[PDB]
């Protein structure tokens, strides 16, 4: 019937394995940012494999652990493939709101999905960005806990096409294009993430995961909580991080 992937998929997202429709993308998004943690802990511990249906199902699904964008992605397209959607994934080049500049090319990784005559961008790996249902390219804003969404087609020194976001003020969150990346391509996207002087990824860890009342975000020096509107960081030690890691964010 249902793939391995597909089985452990459910599984791990606590949803009732049954057959996916477009109006079903909604609630997997929703659990993957409750479930999924985005995290680069084997970025930080060394221990980095290369991008492949089994690997991503044995890291994210069997081990319960969480990953970055081109991990997350990657793993949702097999999924929707298996579920046969018409999905293909694409390289993103993110913008840095805080110091004015683009991120290292082609340091994202989202997914293209085409229903009805229509294209949508499908993501689930920008870490507390997360639209959580699909982005029309015909414009309509997107609303969700997380914030407003909107897909533009405007040319830019990164791509042809951005989702643009806010909470006021409408700002670009990425750029990208619609050519096709396969799995090398993924490899190496990767490998830029852990070893470019400017990755954001290679310097400190970070895990993420969207709760009820927010979102939540862990490096090795603070815990940082998003709740009901409050914004609050402490400083931990040592021995904090490893219990929050794990009754927070489910990663032993
Ligand atoms: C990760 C993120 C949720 C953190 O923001 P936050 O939860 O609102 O809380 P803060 O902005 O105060 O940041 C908390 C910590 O995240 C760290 N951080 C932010 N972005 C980071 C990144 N890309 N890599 C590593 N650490 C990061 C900050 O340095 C901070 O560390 P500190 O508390 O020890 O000083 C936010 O930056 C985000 O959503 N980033 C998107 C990442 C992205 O582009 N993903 C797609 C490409 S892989």
């Amino acid at each position: 019937m249902m793939t391995n992937l597909q089985k452990e998929f459910f599984k791990r997202l606590k949803i009732p394995a049954k057959e996916i429709t477009f109006n079903d993308l909604d609630e997997i998004l929703l659990n993957m940012g409750m479930i999924l943690p985005f995290e680069n802990l084997d970025i930080m511990a060394g221990t980095i494999k290369n991008i492949s249906k089994n690997n991503l199902v044995e890291k994210l699904l069997i081990q319960k652990r969480g990953g970055l964008c081109y991990e997350l992605n990657s793993l949702l397209y097999y999924f929707l493939m298996d579920c046969g959607f018409q999905v293909y994934k694409v390289a993103g080049t993110v913008y840095d709101l805080y110091d004015n500049k683009w991120k290292p090319d082609d340091g994202h990784v989202i997914i293209i999905l085409h229903h009805n005559k229509k294209d949508y961008v499908i993501d689930a790996g920008f870490a507390s960005h997360l639209p959580l249902h699909p982005v029309p390219f015909s414009g309509e804003v997107i609303s969700s806990q997380t914030g407003e969404y909107r897909i533009r087609k405007r040319t830019t020194q990164k791509g042809t096409h951005i989702l643009e976001m806010r909470k006021d003020e409408w700002k670009i969150g990425y750029a990208f294009t619609l050519d096709p990346i396969d799995e090398q391509k993924v490899n190496n996207i990767q490998k830029v993430i852990v070893e470019h002087k400017e990755s954001p990824f290679n310097k400190g860890a970070i895990t993420c995961k969207l709760t009820n009342y927010g979102h939540i975000s862990l490096t090795n020096k603070n815990y940082t909580e998003t709740f009901k509107g409050t914004k609050n960081k402490r400083p931990i030690e040592s021995k904090d991080y490893a219990r929050i890691l794990r009754e927070s964010f489910g990663i032993t």
